[PDB]
């Protein structure tokens, strides 16, 4: 009277000690057990369960199902392993809303507030948004790099060149040896090995050494140079070339002529008195 | 007996072969259909459904409502899109705990395990944590690149200038023909044109040649050089100048002079016998 | 009948105007509520609410509870921040599957499709896969920049020294002083201070000047410079050293000598007659 149920099907069967169980060919074994509509099992004495559906099946302790053909799959669960999730969890029970040859959407949930909430798919979206906003970020990282890396690349490929030759397209030294070293003040050094030592001085060329306030040296004592191509001095302060003091040689072999012709003119007058 | 239900409202009505139902107004018209309160509708015979509210409503075939208004929304669903997969999903049907203008939280539920499981908003905030570990490693090498390009930008605006100009702010050449070449071991060669092709030996100056071991050439054969501003070699190994020569073309002078005056006094004696 | 319930326990009590109650010790006190089975409560102010389970709980108004010691704990919930969401959210009512001592894992769920369904574990994975895809670029990139980090320092640590010193490991030049410059049209410019005025000329030394067409000059009027390390010069166009002068100052030393002699026979004559 308020709880109608068509049917010409078996008994209900509420077997369990404090037991409910409604609608045809159910059979609740279980204690304290409900279970409701067309042959909904309570399985083992597995207790305290509940199968709400057509062919409903309680199956673990503890547990409840939800609907055709579905079943408890694992029920309360002690110390166990939870995706996602260092530390273990306990369970207090399994809710099915389905099987394990078949499952189940679970329509219109308000986005989880607390840890132990269900999460809806609009709450997962908003975390994806990131991740997508993140794996472009690193699109443009690998990008961004492999440019630098191109950069990079060139600078050690065009100043390579002048880092480990030492030389520019105008200043250029084919050698392998001792760095230059100006080591007086205001000098300069030009080549390997060479050593300006002193005062406002260069040393110029390979193992050229530079000992002395305001000189430049073309090399040392055990090397020296010849200067070459040099043009006739001028002014006081020019250097003088080869061609110029043979000149003067040639001036003095003149007059040694000269003294040779006056000294037999005195001979030839001496003798001639 | 055990099952009370105070009202005044109309009888509940379990239409449906097999079915049951319980609640004031309740029409359950469909088979093997549940329905619980106040006017529970199970919808089209659409089949095996159940509504467990006040006002309740099982509108799909195979589903279940729960609670306040309530209505199965699109129950099972073969090879649909689910969120986030890949392959199509399979569903033997929905689940409701609301509408779609009213919805529910799903309070106090553990974590799930197998990949089936309603995931809580715990087990989302350990995804969320990293993403954030993610997104502040990106910052950083975002920031970590830009210092990068500023320096490489750096090096190739202080550098440039050099390759080019073949030149650094101590060691220039006004110019822009021939790159200087050393082409000798331990050779050294300065400017434009420039050739040192003999062992140990400098270049110096535009289109400079020196051609010789142990030289250092001031030009060449087709253009040479004055060398100026040097003082009085006073070493052996010192470059003279012209001044020091002018000296001696001074002593020449005065010895020609000599000579003339002796020449008269011989000829003075010779004639004067 | 068709309805069965083993007890010995006391009444159900479905107290409330056009509620529904089932099973033994039910208290259904609040306005259409339902709850079914042992000891199951519906206080409060639990208005429309529902518990289906051993000793159930049905506390916050418009909720639902489900299963063995579960409890409603919180219900309608309006304008709360859930997680992750920015934006408020409004909720019709709560659905607790456990209790704030003991929770429930939710098995058999597909995978959700539409915003508001529960999503399950796997859809989960699928996220977490990307996390995992993206955390490694990012140890990558950390990587790929430490190392163009270090690439980078070096060439400031090579390079540079140069633009900041003017000096190369071979072209040396130790000063603070001026650029240089190379101001003639093909001309060379060494060391702080230098000026080369003139066309292709080249100036050698700090604060060295060259004025002068085809010219080397190796300082200036104010502060002149020996060349040092000399070899004799060969050719009319190498330079001359000191030592090569020094064999002419004695020549003419020892013709001076002779002329005395001469001088003194000439006057040893002229007066012995
Ligand atoms: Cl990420």
């Amino acid at each position: 009277k308020y709880y109608h149920a068509n049917s010409t099907e078996e008994d209900s069967l509420a077997v369990g000690t404090d037991s409910l169980a409604m609608g045809a060919k159910t059979i609740v074994n279980a204690d304290a057990g409900i279970g409701i509509g067309l042959n909904t099992l309570v399985m083992a004495d597995a207790i305290n369960g509940i199968a709400i559906g057509s062919n409903a099946r309680a199956n673990h302790a503890n547990s409840i199902a939800m609907g055709n053909g579905s079943q408890t799959t694992r029920g309360a669960q002690t110390d166990y392993t939870a995706y996602n999730m260092d530390t273990p969890q306990n369970s207090v029970g399994e809710f099915s809303v389905g099987s394990e040859d078949g499952q189940r959407q679970i329509t219109n949930v308000a986005a989880g507030s607390a840890d132990t909430d269900a999460v809806n798919v609009g709450q997962l979206k908003v975390t994806d948004a990131q991740v997508s906003r993140n794996t472009q970020s690193i699109t443009n990282l690998n990008t961004q790099v492999s440019n630098l890396d191109t950069r990079v690349t060139n600078i050690e490929n065009g100043i390579g060149d002048i880092v480990t030759t030492g030389s520019t397209k105008y200043f250029k030294t084919n050698t392998d040896g001792a760095d230059a070293n100006a080591q007086g003040a205001d000098s300069v050094a030009i080549g390997s090995g060479s050593i300006a030592a002193a005062e406002n001085s260069v040393a110029l060329g390979t193992n050229s050494v530079a000992d002395e306030a305001n000189t430049v040296s073309v090399g040392s004592s055990t090397q020296q140079r010849r200067i070459t191509n040099v043009a006739a001095g001028v002014n006081n302060t020019d250097a003088v070339n080869v061609a110029q003091m043979k000149q003067i040689e040639d001036k003095i072999e003149e007059i040694l002529s000269k003294i040779y012709h006056i000294e037999n003119e005195i001979a030839r007058i001496k003798k001639l008195i």
